[PDB]
């Protein structure tokens, strides 16, 4: 089985919620110019300081950004998958990246029908590298618990 699922409206709303929104470019904590819903590239080109966009543009850029992540989750899933399970897996993959999702325990458990196990293993992805050392991010712990709620219970953030 290969996926042809799409991110739902509720799934896009959840990724928006996790990213936050700025209409003026800002330099993130790592020094990368960022705009909209966590966008760092627009139509293949970097975000630039001083740029201002509309909320409509921000949604357009986020839709373009998430497309390859939707594709990758479709290709990684080997079993029938509910819309909320798909939304959660795309949200998490959008944060951890394609390679991390592909080789993850959570995707193995999803493909074995072990939903509870998948929700547990999803939440292992809470570390960030700081000064060459892996540090637990409280922000990521929060995002992981909200993505597990989408995956298991179809309960989306507000």
């Amino acid at each position: 089985f290969q996926g042809h699922m799409q991110l739902s409206r509720k799934g896009l709303d959840a990724i928006k919620f996790f990213e936050g929104l700025e209409l003026e470019a800002y330099e993130d904590s790592a020094g990368i110019p960022t705009i909209g819903y966590g966008t760092i590239r627009i139509d293949g080109k970097p975000v630039k300081m001083g740029m201002k966009i509309t909320a409509e543009q921000a949604e357009q850029y986020l839709l373009a950004d998430v497309e390859k992540f939707v594709a990758a989750v479709n290709k990684a899933i080997k079993v029938p998958t509910t819309q909320n399970e798909f939304d959660a897996l795309v949200s998490e993959t959008y944060n951890i990246g394609i390679t991390a999702m592909q080789d993850s325990t959570f995707i193995k458990r999803h493909n074995a029908g072990n939903k509870v196990g998948c929700a547990e293993a999803m939440q292992w992805w809470n570390k960030v590298t700081v000064k060459g050392k892996k540090v637990t991010s409280n922000g990521l712990k929060n995002r992981r618990r909200m993505e597990a709620d989408i995956y298991l219970d179809s309960v989306y953030p507000k």
